[PDB]
């Protein structure tokens, strides 16, 4: 039994789940003209950040193969854009400029958020494919 | 040989993931005084709804043991409350009354949503434990 690829799938599954929650919440906050929303979800948002932080610390040392290293770097690049454009939308709405804020949301934030989730979906499927194929090869024990 | 506990855990992980997104998204829409969110997120919400419906139909018949069915029946009972309070908040906001909507949100919807997610988290940890134990070799 080689359960490390199983733990590897479980960690990436929780990572995709925590990030999916974060993107759904951040997207709603970015579109909403309601400014009180940020404080109302602040405690819930902090929880997912902590969960992401705990889960991310464990998987990073386990991504060593090329295919996995490529996706992970693509994820790091898009995660930077995701946070930057999120703050840009928040900073523009704060400054009055709402036409600029909605434009940045549509043209910069949503593509980055969708790319964040898409790459994570690719990483989860990649690990599940490896565990399915490292189980049919261990089925040559018959 | 042990493809059922692996399939079951993957299904429950996808189920737990889809519902987590839906609850986070529904909560923000309910609190947001901005009504434009509902139309703006309709496509994402339709995507998550379609995924949840598909995953629920596959996982449900596979929940057979006492411990897991106990969790699952608890989930369906708490989900009924979750949808009921969600629909009530939507109509209070729709009918204008936003102060009443916040009272129902805080006291009825948020408790139901958190109980929904807690039991789903319990079901996944229970299934993760079951898959670790079908590793007898």
């Amino acid at each position: 039994m080689m359960q490390e690829p199983l733990t590897k799938e479980r960690l990436i599954s929780d990572w995709n789940s925590n990030v999916s929650v974060a993107v759904a919440r951040t997207t709603a906050i970015a579109k909403s003209s309601d400014a009180s929303l940020v404080q109302f979800l602040a405690a819930d948002a902090a929880a997912t950040t902590k969960s992401t932080a705990n889960v991310l610390k464990q998987i990073e040392p386990l991504i060593t193969q090329p295919a996995e290293r490529e996706i992970l770097d693509k994820i790091m690049q898009v995660r930077k854009t995701y946070i930057a454009s999120r703050d840009k939308v928040s900073q523009l709405k704060a400054d009055g400029m709402a036409e600029e804020a909605e434009s940045t949301l549509i043209n910069s934030y949503v593509p980055a958020a969708q790319g964040y989730l898409k790459l994570l979906g690719e990483l989860l499927n990649l690990q599940r494919a490896s565990l399915d194929a490292k189980a049919a090869e261990v089925e040559q024990i018959e």
